[PDB]
Order: structure tokens, then C-alpha cells, then sequence
């Protein structure tokens, strides 16, 4: 699956219908990021840059003027070709190539985005710019401004409004198209491919980040390069910390591993988190904290619909949280006073779900508590959760456990479709396939 | 194979040595590095502040005060302990645990960094101060200072004079000692393992990135997380460009693939080239460049030794390839002709080696055109490679074909120890090795 | 005269008549401007914040919040009172006086804007904000933008759209009140003065500076301790350099000076020009340039008013000046041809006209090439001047005379009213005035 | 009197002088200063900048080069002529005529800084720069650096080490020549002449603005065009404020005027304070206070050479003051205890003494507690005074009165010679001159 050419250019056309008339978007790429001395991190294109272009260039500046409500132009600023330049880091696009290759009108050398911007914004009344989000932007787009305004004698006028397209761009995130919904769908095959094999070469005596490489290799050979966030691999202990990315300790026999992993599938973001037991067997102690959080979770599942929110069905699980815990002893008290007090949250303590997208912790606003209602084609996570520290005053068995379980969902007409399911959850469904394994 | 406390130490107290009496030197730690909105990249530690701490957090600054020639101590700002920031995102040392761990005087948290540097650097006449390194360094050196400049009426003086220390410790970096050495022996080992793999693996058909899929789990499984660079897997006209990391081609039987591709052990830099054939035999026209290329490589590894330099080892590469070339007829004329007009630089634009430790292009001072004479304990590659364009106007069966082969060797008192030779380099071991694979 | 207290009220409510509802207007003091070391020069508060407010004081701001179209409020920032700090340097108004002084509804601490600015600007759609206006103003903006865009958790939300609120305020100041006209008269009144007693006190072998003096302290006698801008005494050929402020030359029998000063009354400027012989009897040549920058002068008095334009009326004045220049051969050829060729640039090379008011070259939209029709309440200069250099290829007699002759004038419903007339420009009223002093 | 040619030069030369071999000396010029909008205030030059050139343009930088102990030379690098500039602005000097004008071996245009700085720097050990002077400087200097720093393949390299020139350039202007006492001593005699006039213009309903404007006026009348600081008129309790420049109240009969004003005379500052009856008659209560601060100051004079310290001479001072106090009844107690316990800092909150010299309070190390041995050659005030509050508890008599007597000396052989002695500061005196210029 792939996002369209197409695609790229309905996203620019539904961000110009919104725009007002006599003004101009401009969404600037990702720079370049240091690792270390002169060497750099893999590069990752912003979002919103890649979300209009899917042009995975530093040095670009994505154009939009519209004149009025039936026209409107596109002018890409990008690096121009250069032989040697290239001969030594990789191949450009340039300036001939790129109207063709990316649907825009016009592309010019980034090299000239100081002497051609600010004729580009001269007399226009509207700039909408995210100020803030990179510096080298910023003082681009000042620069500009300055120049239109000292210019009078030269009869050039600045657009005296500036407006964030952030909040315009990322309510179009939120909602994902089919051919979006695809990728994602792939995504969570991916993921889930990564997760199953996992389980599957876990034994005792191998270490946390072991399993970090078998699952960067399946997310590679499916054509996932990168993961989508710093893989987490918290055997014990280590699995109560929420982004646990050390994975350093030796995986030891009679622990839990928590896995949250996700691929990075053309932009698009997987996200899962299966718990399982080290040496393929839960013991009473870890199934009763498991059952928990999957029941919390396979409820959830069946919950997510339009019309509720994450806020309401994550009272649905404070409630199966708090219940579970009271039979267990890890709680003392009635269930409605312990849900009133928030009882459950030293023990869960982050959100049921987050929107997932181009961003595994995506755009989008989540109104307060996040309360918004859900609609059709929006994409979150469910993840419930209970972790309980090492030294919690709680029966002895529970102490050091972290068990997270998340599935990736998108909301449909009626319900909700799983991305992630193709990889198990069930203890005894985890466990037959951890047997037949080690067999073989 | 690890770096020691007493190393640490060691190196710390060599600095302190340098340094002038009345002194303090500030070593800043790396700031964390976006990816792309809240997710951020893999933290890697500033080479030098690990150098002297082998400490892996960011917001932390190490601070030597040389009193005089026997008086010294060492302050380190670090992040303070925070239940809930562990929780979240990972433990951290804090300022209890910090001296005995680190084997420093004192620990301060780095929220006191303003309120407790100018202290430190007051009645100093020296300040040793990597100015430019990191902006938010800068912020807080230049606070400090104007703190003590304006100061007068509280009896504050700042010190007068600002050292760069960054000439004086990569002079340091640029001698391995015997545990780096042993580190880098490790690396290098992890690394050939790497190289052997790929070459078992590849067939046609299969992509340039799932060989760096399989690269990457063989550093991953010897506890090498991460790569010390970007992964270059150049097949066909890719291997043209020297750092080509796309890796998005399908590999075709007749093509050559060139990789090159490191480990990062223990914060050191392995790095080897091997090119090959995808199919496991090389043509001809590929035999034929090969062997200039290989040529050149063994030629180096064995002239490399104390008292020569890059330099003077280069000028014999020239030769060899400038005859070879001759011989094919991709150059035409006299040989000490084409050599006078680097007739060679159209096919070999890059240099035959770099230093090589916590940077893969490692720190220290070359020298004009690499002159500097070569000791005992320097580590460098060789890399000797001819990169044939696509469109070069040469015989038809020579274009498109790019081939590197790079070693890592250390400089020892008699000549160099090679790092990287238990992974094959002569043509007729490449093609046994994966012939065998192949069966299975 | 004085501006009311009334007055600073309804250009506050005038501005938030214009501001969208649910938005907030900021206005940021000058900040204070150092001289030399700890020495800083007389403050001089910014024109836009002062027209709002009549506040002298650096460390503030006025925020200006309209909820909808009957319902806003003020709130000021402003230094804390500080005995040791007033005891040193001068009063502060404080918060407690200021409502009251100021007519504000709410004062706050300068120190605490970081901590309720943002909370100010939460929830609101819209913030007028002059970007880039001072450095430590935007600074105290974007961080408080920040706050809110992060703050989602906490419930915060920033404006979107940011509005320069310099054209709508400008705009403003460009059409002067009765009050205004009334000050600006008198601050005309006052530099009249100063030049009269200029001209009557001019004596050979005095000083440029000498005058400068003068005119500072007839400007001081009457209640403006500052001029608008730096005086200007230009004798000989220091007439031709249009902002000569060197004033250094002593003034020599044969020459002419050209005097441009202004006073500063209650923030408002006087601008004045006279150009007179230093021996108090103009020479034949210098006479035949004069005439011709007198009658532009009186002919421009004729025009303006109503419904014409300064382009309108510079035709005029660059005919007069090309057919005197022609008549003594400083020029030659066809009067209209040499207008279409715009011939009397080399001699007139800047525009007839400014805006005045809080600034000498006051704010205000011109139009192109200054063709904005003129209407009741605009108030601005009209300078003539011709300026022959030492090297122009011209009779001898006419190189190295700059003239120009400078009143101040407002428009009125039927014409304009002279500000400035009270000293005199006819050369046989300035040679009698002169005599007369002579005597003283 | 003036500061010659060949001063500027031994000035350079004895900088040189104190600098290491291989290091280049870096001194930039103040930048313009906005006043308000387009109008920007009287040009004041760097005092360092000035002190080695007498070269007051802006966009300036002088560099000190010294390649070793006998070899040694000068770049200046200044604004290129521009007949459009010089036309509007005023004239430059250029580089035609700077090397002969200003004794430098060679002059470039400020405009190529940036492409010829890293030249002059490019192999050097050590540059002198006053980080944090001016922005502008820095980010000029900081570039020159960076390009060094990377340009390794060029054969370019930085100097490691930066050291201010701060304190080495204001410990030589801690020390007056001949030359600069000359002209202190005429800015004294013009300070002087400006104070007499003050006393004999001095009436009743003149407001305090006005004895300004006589002062301003005296000053400008002897060529000292600007004062060295804000000139402070403090009648009644506005003498209570030390630096009181708001100078707006009516002054009445039966109060006292402290006027504290000094002119600027070939770069040198005056710096005199007379305190004088408004009425021309000192009332019992006001002489009273009066005979306290002129025995402080008479006492001062007389001790006041080699040897002594401000701090030693301050002792005897708050002697002085504290039995006076005692003597009025506005202390109670014992005058040892009462010294030992600072209680005259309610009434004398400032210092003695500070140095005066191209900068007011000028330049140059006190010591602690302004401790430091007095030697000849050095320049400074003596200013005793005491300032009782409005609401001070004391009797009636002496509240708001605030009275500073402020003459200027150079440290001698022997003694020191007072250079503002020629305006009068014993009561009779005063009020003698007062009777005299009323009959205017
Ligand atoms: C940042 C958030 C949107 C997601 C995070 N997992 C939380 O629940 O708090
Ligand atoms: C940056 C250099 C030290 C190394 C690089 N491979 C070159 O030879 O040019
Ligand atoms: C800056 C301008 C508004 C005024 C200037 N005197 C000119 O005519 O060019
Ligand atoms: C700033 C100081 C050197 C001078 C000041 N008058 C004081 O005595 O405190
Ligand atoms: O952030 C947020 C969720 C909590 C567990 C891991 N990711
Ligand atoms: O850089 C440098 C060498 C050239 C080939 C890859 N690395
Ligand atoms: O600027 C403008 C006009 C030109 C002469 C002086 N002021
Ligand atoms: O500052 C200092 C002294 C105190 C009075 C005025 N100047
Ligand atoms: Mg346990
Ligand atoms: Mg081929
Ligand atoms: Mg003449
Ligand atoms: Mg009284
Ligand atoms: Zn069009
Ligand atoms: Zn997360
Ligand atoms: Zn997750
Ligand atoms: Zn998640
Ligand atoms: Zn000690
Ligand atoms: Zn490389
Ligand atoms: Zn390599
Ligand atoms: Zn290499
Ligand atoms: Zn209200
Ligand atoms: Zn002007
Ligand atoms: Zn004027
Ligand atoms: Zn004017
Ligand atoms: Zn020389
Ligand atoms: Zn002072
Ligand atoms: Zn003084
Ligand atoms: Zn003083």
C-alpha cells in the first residue's frame, strides 16, 4: 500500500479551500539532525511537510498561494542539483524534475528562498506560517516580512495577519483517508509480524534488546526501515516504566517482558504492546494482573464506536481496573469510593488511548480530558495498563509487575476495525504459540 | 571488552594535567534530539563527555578545577532523581549515587547550573570551554561570566581567558590506549561478523535495506545496538555515490553491491567496506576493477606502520590505480603523466583513510593533505575505491561499476595490527563463501 | 497645551472599536538605550505605546482585551515601586496609582508578565502583536504563545491568528485630533522661536554649534527639553548634505546656513527649516536660487489642502525649479523635456513632503510615489530645496549653496493651516530681522 | 586642548605592547541608537573604540595585529565612501584617507568583514576580544572562528584561545597622560563655568529645567556639545534622588537645588555637583547639613594623594558626618558605636569616589571596598552628601533636604590638583555670587 500522487494533491486542494483568499501557506521541511560530530541520524521529513508532498528532502519549503476561491498556484523551494554534492551524500530531485514528480507549478533553488519569498508574499493580507516549530523557518519567513514592510518606497506591503495552519492541518490528520487506512492497516500487519516473533525467540538468558533486533529485522524485510519510536523491551522491573528503551538487562525465567514496538510503514505509525512471560508459562500471579488488562482492553474493543469518547470508555476500565484489584487485596475498600478517589491511578497512571497517524502519538485535538466524540476515520490506540512498583504495599506476588496490552484501531459507520489482532493476546493463545515454538 | 572507572579516571587527570593552574574546563553533555514531534531520536552521548564519563544522560556537565600542579577536583551537574519522570521515560543516576558511580568529587543538579557555575569559575583565570559546540552550553557559560564581569561590588572576577579544550582532547582521542584498543578489536570483530552475513544472504531479487536488515541484527546480537553510521548498501550505479543510504533498489544478478557498514560497541566506531558480487561471482570487467581496488588495500596494509602518513601511502594507491587503469584503458597516456595531472581523481574523489574511535571520521589533526606522520596507537581505515559513472566516457563494460573495500587497523611499534581481516576481501574467497552459503 | 486624560481613553476604545471580538491588543514600552557604559540616554518612550497611555516609564506594557463589542479592559504592566531603586534613579508610578493615573482598570508587576500574560491571551482567537518591533517584546510573546500551544492538558488554547496592529494605529495617528493640532501648534510656535533667535543671534566667525545652542535652549526656555531630532546647521557647503549634523565648522562672511531643527513638545515634533546669509544680506546668486525655493514653498502653501496629493503638488514645485534652473543656466534645454527627464534630481533629490506628529517623519500610509489624496487632519511639511554641489558642472556662482525653507502645516476642510509661519522666509524679512539685531 | 595623533599611537603601541606574540586584538565601535523610529540619537562612540582611533563613525573595527615582540601591525576595517550616503547622512572618511588620518597601515571596507576577518586570524594563538560587548561583534567574531575551526582542509586554524582586553585597556585608561589631563582639566574649567551660571540665573518660579538649559547651553558655547551624563536638578525633596533627571517642578523659594552636571569635551568627562539656596540665601537648618558635606569634601581635598584609598578616605568622611548628625540630633548615641553600626547609610547611601575619565564613572579596578592605593595619574570625584528623607524621623527641620557638593581632582606627586575648584562651594561664597548677579 502507498499514498497516491493524487492523494498528496487533494490534501494541498482541502488545505486551500480553507485558506482566505489573497494569501499563502508555507510548510517548511525537516532539517538535518546530528548524532554525532559530522555524522547524521537517518533523516525524518516533518510530518506536515511529508504529508503534503511525500518529499523526503531537507532544505524545501512547500508553497501555497491562493488568490481567491478558483485560483490558486503551488511553488516548491528545493536543493538544486548538485554533482558533487551528490556523488558524495545521495541523489536530488532539483528544480526540472519536481513539478512532474511532486504536482506543483513551480520549483525553485532553496539557495534563492530570501530574494523570492517576500515577492511571493508582497501585497498578499494572509501568511499562514507555524511560527515556532523550527528556528531556520522562522527567520526566513521574519526576514521576508521585514522586507515587504520597510518596502514601501519600493511599493511592497506585508501581509500584516499571520495565521497557524497547525490546528487547521492537524484536524485534517485526524482524519484518515482510505488510502491512509490502508497503509496503516499494513502498518499493523507489520507490527504485529514483529510482535509474533518475538514471542516466539524469547527463552531465558537472552537479553531485553534481543528482542528489540528481532523485531527491527521483521519490521525491515516488510520494507519498515525505521521503527516509529525507540523501541520498549521491560522485562521485570523494567517493564513498570512506561518508555523503558534501555533494554539491557539479562530476560530471566519467571518474568514478564512488555514489548511496545511499532513499525514506521511509508510515514505511517504502528503501535503495539503484547506482555508475555520470559519463559512461555504465566504464573497465578501474573495471569491475575494479565486478565485485568485484558479484559480491560477486549472491552475497549468492543466499546469504540462514533458517538463515544475516550474519556467514557476509560471509565469502563478504571471501573474493571479498581474491581479486579479489590479481589486481589491490591486495593481495600468499596469499589465506588476507591473509583471516586481515582484509587486505580498508582497503579495506571497515562491514558487508555492516544491518536495514531504519521505521529505514533499523533495530531489532533482530544478535547478536554479527551472528550471529544469519535467519528469515523479517526485512528487511536487502546493500552490499558497496571504496573505495580517493586516496593508498592501490596501482597508480594504483585510487587514488580508491568503488564500493557495495545491494539491500533480505526473508527468505522458502527464500530471500530483492529489493525493488530493478527498478533494474540489471549494468555492461553500466547502461551500455545511460545510451546510451539520452542518445539521446533 | 569495556572502558574501566580507573580509565575514566586516567583520562580526567591527563586533561587536569594540561591544564593551566587556576583553571576550571566545562564538558557539556549532548542535548536530546527531535525525530519528529514528541518522539526522539536514539540519545547519543557527546563523544568527549563520554570520553571522560562514560555517563549516557543528557543535562549534565562535567567541571575540572585545577587549583595547582597537585590540587584538583571534579563537579558534576547532572539531572536530579524524579519518581514520576522515571516512571515515565527512564531511571536516572541522580546526585547521591553520581560520585562513586562516576568516581567524581561532587554532584549538583543541573536546575542549579546558573546558580552554582559562576561560583565555580570565580577568582579562575582560565576557562577551558568548547564555545560553539552546543547553543545551550554557550547560554549558560556566557550567564556565568556576565554574573562575575558585573560583579565587582560582590568581589566576583571572571576569569580573563577562554580555552578551547577541544584541540587538546581530540590529541588525547586520536592514541588509543589498550582498553580502547581492545574495545575497537571487539568492534571490529562485530563488524566482520556483519560483512560475513550479508554476503551469506544475499541473492538476487532481494533489496539493498534487507541486507541492512541483517547487518543490523548481527551488531544488535553481540550487544552492539546501534550503527556508528548510517548503513551504505550501494548496488549497481548506487555504489557510485560514496555515502548512498536510501537502499531502496531491488538487487539484480550482474550487479556489484557495496557495503559499507559499522557497529557501534561501547561508543567505538567499527567500519568496513566489502563489495561483491549479488549473484556470488564476479565478471570479468568487475574482476578487473577489483583488483586494482584490492591491490591497493593490501599495498597500504602493509606499508602502514610508524613514520610514514596517509599521505605517502596515498601516492603509491595513485600509482597502482593510475597503472591499472592504464592497462584497461580507462585512462590513456604515461603513467607518471596521468599521475602529475591526477588523472585518478574522476574515478577515486575521496580519501584513502580516516581516524577512527567514538567517531567513525574520527577526531585529531591530519596535517596539510594528511602528512602527519603516523605513531604507535593512531587507528585508521583504508579505504581505497573506483567509482566508474554510469556516463563516464570509458569502455562500455567499466560504467556504473562502484567498489570499495575498507579496513580498520591500529598503528602498532613495528606496523599496524588490521581489525577487520576475519572478514574476506579476495575475490576468490567471496565467491567460496557464498557459493557455500548457497548450498546450505 | 496638553492631551487629556479623556483623550488617551478614546484612543484606546477607538483602537478596540477596530479589534476583533475575543482578542487582545499588545503595546510594549520603549526599551531604556545606553549611551556609553552605565550612562544611557534621555528616554524617549515609544510613540505608539505613548499615544495610547502618557506613560514615560520603561518595563511596561498595555494589553488591551476585547471579549466582544460592548465588553473590554485594560491591563497594565508596569515596574513595581522599589525604594533603593528610586531612591537612585527616579519615581515609579506602581501598581496602586496607576488605574487611576493611567485610566486603566487593572496594573501588574513588569516581573510578573511571564507568569499572566499567557493566561491573558488563553482562549482568545486572536492577538495583535507587532512582530519584530523589539526583540525582548517578542521574546515575552512567543514564549507565552508556547505555554498555551503545549498547555492542551491543562486546558489552555492560544490564539491562532496574530494581527500587526502597527497599520490600524498608524492609520490612526495620521488624522490628528483638536487636541493634538492644538499641541503640534504650539510646538510650532515654540521652534519659530528658536529660529527667529537663530538668525538674530548668526555672526561671523561663530560656530555651527553655536546656533545648535541657541535653538536647544529657546526650545528648553519654553517646556521642550529635547529637539524631535538632531538640529541640523549646515553652512557653505554643509548645506548640501541633507542630514548634516557634524555642526562643527566655524561660519564664515559670504556663506549661507541652512538651519533644519525641531523641537520635541508633550511627544509631538516641530520641524523647521530657514536658510539665511551669515552676514545678514544674501549675495545676488544666493538670491536667485532662494526665490526659487521660496516660490515653491508659497505655491505648495497655495495648493495643499483637500483632495490634492504631495505628487500632485511636487509637479508643481519641480516645474518651478527646472524653469528657474533653466533661466540661470544651471540647467539647459526644453522645460518639458527636461521635467520628463526629471533634470532637477541632481539639485532636489528627495520628496516636498512628510507626515508629522509623535515621530519628525511621522507614520502614516503614503501611497505610490506619495499620491494618497490629502484630507482634513493630516498634518506634514513642505521643504523645497535646491542644493548645488562644490563640483557640479554649473555657473561658479551657484556651487556649494544649499537652501531649503521647511513650514509644518495641517490640513483643514477648505486648505491648510501654517504652523509655522511666525518666522520669516522672505529674504528683505530676514535681512531686516538681522540688521535690526545687529543694532541692539 | 587635544588628544594628538601621536597619543592614539602610543596608546596602540603600548596595547600591542602587553598582547602575545601571534595574537590579533579585536575593537569594534558602538552601534547607532534608535531614539524613535527612523530617528536615532546623537552618535557616541565606543570609549575603548575612541580611545585607541579618535574615529567616530559606526561600523568600525580596529584590529591589533602582532605577529612578535618587534613586528607589529594595524588593520582598520570602516564604511566605504557613498555619495548617496554622504549626500543624506554625512560625510565618511573612507579608506582612501584612513591609513594617513588615523596612523593605521591599512584600511578595508567594513562591508567585506566577513571575507577578510579569518584571513587576519588564520593561524594566530590567541585572539583579544570583549565578548558580550555587542551582539553585532560577536556574531562576526564567532563566525571567523567557525570558518577556522572547519576549515582544516583549507589549512586554515583558529587560536584556541580568546582573552578579554577589558581589563588591560582599562587599567592603561585608569592612568591620565598629560594629554588627557589637559583636556579633563579644560571640561573641569567648561563643567565649571556651566555650575557659576546656574547660581546667577537661579530665581524663584523658574522650573528646574531651565538651570538645564543654562548649563547645556554654557557647555555648547565652549564646544562641549553634549553632556557626559543626564544632568540631575533636584530642588527640595527631588534632592533626595540621586540621579533625579526628571527636572519638571517649579523651583520655590525657601528650598534648596542640587544640580549634578558635567559636560563632554573631546570625549572626557566633567562631573560637578552644587547644591545652592534657590533664594540665594541659606536658611539655618540648610546650612546646618550644608557645613557637614563641605567639611566632608574640604577634608577629602586636603587628604586626598599617592598612598590613601577612597576607602580610607570614606572612613574619615562618615566621621565627619556621623558627629555632625549627632550634633543636630538626627543620631542618637554614642559616634563610635553608632559608626561601627553604618548610621549614616540612611542618610549617605553612595560611595565617595569614582574614577571619571572618557566615561563618567569610569574604567578600572577599585579593589574591595574600593581599597585600592591611590596613585598619580589617576582621575576620580569626590562627592560626599546627605539626603534626609521627607519621612525621615528626624526634626523637622532637615527633612527633604538632599545637598551633594561634587568637585573632580587627578591624583598628583604629591597631593591632588582639583579641577572644578573655579565655581565657588562656601556658603558666603555662593550667596555672595547669588546677591551679585540679582542686583545686575
Ligand atoms: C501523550 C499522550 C497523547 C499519550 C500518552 N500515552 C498518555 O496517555 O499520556
Ligand atoms: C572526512 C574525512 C576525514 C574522511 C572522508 N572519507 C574523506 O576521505 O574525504
Ligand atoms: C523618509 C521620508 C518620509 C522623508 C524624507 N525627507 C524624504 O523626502 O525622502
Ligand atoms: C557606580 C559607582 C562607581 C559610583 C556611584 N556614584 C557610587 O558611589 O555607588
Ligand atoms: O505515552 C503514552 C503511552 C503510555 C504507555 C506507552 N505509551
Ligand atoms: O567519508 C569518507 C569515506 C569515503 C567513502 C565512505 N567514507
Ligand atoms: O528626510 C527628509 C527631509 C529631507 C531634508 C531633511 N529632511
Ligand atoms: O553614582 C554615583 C554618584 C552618586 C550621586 C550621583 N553620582
Ligand atoms: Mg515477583
Ligand atoms: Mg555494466
Ligand atoms: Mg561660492
Ligand atoms: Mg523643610
Ligand atoms: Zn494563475
Ligand atoms: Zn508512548
Ligand atoms: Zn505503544
Ligand atoms: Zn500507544
Ligand atoms: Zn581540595
Ligand atoms: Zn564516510
Ligand atoms: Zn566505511
Ligand atoms: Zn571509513
Ligand atoms: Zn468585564
Ligand atoms: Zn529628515
Ligand atoms: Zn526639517
Ligand atoms: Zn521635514
Ligand atoms: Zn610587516
Ligand atoms: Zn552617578
Ligand atoms: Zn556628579
Ligand atoms: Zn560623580
Amino acid at each position: 500500500s502507498e499514498i497516491s500522487r493524487q492523494e498528496f494533491q487533494r490534501r494541498r486542494q482541502a488545505l486551500v479551500e480553507q485558506m482566505q483568499p489573497g494569501s499563502a501557506a508555507l510548510i517548511f521541511a525537516a532539517p538535518e539532525v546530528t548524532r554525532s560530530a559530522d555524522s547524521e541520524y537517518p533523516y525524518r521529513q516533518n510530518s506536515d511537510f511529508w504529508y503534503f508532498t511525500g518529499f523526503n528532502e531537507p532544505e524545501a519549503v512547500l508553497v501555497l498561494i491562493k488568490s481567491d476561491d478558483t485560483h490558486n498556484h503551488s511553488v516548491l523551494f528545493n536543493r538544486v542539483r548538485d554533482l558533487t554534492a551528490e556523488i558524495w551524500f545521495g541523489r536530488r530531485l532539483g528544480q526540472d524534475a519536481a513539478p512532474e514528480k511532486l504536482g506543483v507549478d513551480r520549483a525553485l533553488a532553496f539557495s534563492e528562498i530570501n530574494q523570492q519569498l517576500y515577492q511571493l508574499l508582497n501585497g498578499l493580507d494572509v501568511v499562514y506560517h507555524a511560527q515556532g516549530e523550527y528556528a531556520y523557518a522562522d527567520v526566513i519567513v521574519n526576514s521576508a516580512l521585514e522586507k515587504l514592510r520597510k518596502g514601501s518606497r519600493q511599493n511592497l506591503t506585508a501581509p500584516a495577519t499571520m495565521i497557524d495552519w497547525r490546528p487547521v492541518v492537524h484536524e485534517m490528520r485526524l482524519f484518515k483517508s482510505p488510502e491512509e487506512i490502508a497503509v496503516l492497516r499494513r502498518a499493523g500487519e507489520i507490527t504485529a509480524m514483529a510482535h509474533t516473533r518475538a514471542m516466539e525467540k524469547c527463552r531465558p538468558g537472552m537479553f531485553e534488546y534481543h528482542l528489540e533486533g528481532e523485531i527491527h529485522h521483521e519490521f525491515n524485510r516488510h520494507g519498515a526501515r525505521y521503527p516509529s519510536y525507540n523501541t520498549i523491551v521491560g522485562s521485570g522491573e523494567n517493564g513498570c516504566i512506561l518508555h523503558y528503551t534501555e533494554n539491557e538487562c539479562e530476560m530471566r525465567d519467571g518474568d514478564l517482558v512488555l514489548i511496545d514496538a511499532g513499525c514506521e510503514y511509508k510515514g505511517y505509525a504502528g503501535d503495539i504492546t503484547r506482555t508475555f512471560p520470559v519463559n512461555g508459562k504465566f504464573t497465578q500471579a501474573q495471569r491475575e494482573i494479565y486478565d485485568i488488562v485484558l479484559e480491560s482492553l477486549e472491552t475497549s474493543l468492543r466499546l469504540y464506536r462514533p458517538g463515544t469518547s475516550i474519556l467514557e470508555v476509560t471509565g469502563e476500565v478504571v471501573r474493571i481496573m479498581v474491581s479486579g484489584l479489590v479481589k486481589l487485596g491490591i486495593l481495600k475498600g468499596d469499589v465506588d469510593e476507591l473509583i471516586a478517589q481515582n484509587a486505580h491511578r498508582p497503579f495506571f497512571m497515562h491514558g487508555l488511548s492516544h491518536w495514531l497517524g504519521l505521529d505514533v502519538h499523533d495530531v489532533g485535538v482530544y478535547g478536554q480530558d479527551r472528550s471529544r466524540i469519535l467519528e469515523p476515520g479517526m485512528v487511536l490506540t487502546v493500552e490499558p495498563g497496571l504496573y505495580i512498583a517493586p516496593d508498592a504495599e501490596v501482597p508480594e506476588q504483585y510487587r514488580g509487575i508491568g503488564i500493557r496490552i495495545e491494539d491500533d484501531i480505526v473508527i468505522t459507520e458502527t464500530g471500530n476495525e483492529n489493525l493488530t489482532a493478527s498478533v494474540v493476546k489471549k494468555p492461553e493463545e500466547i502461551e500455545a504459540l511460545m510451546v510451539a515454538a520452542r518445539k521446533q
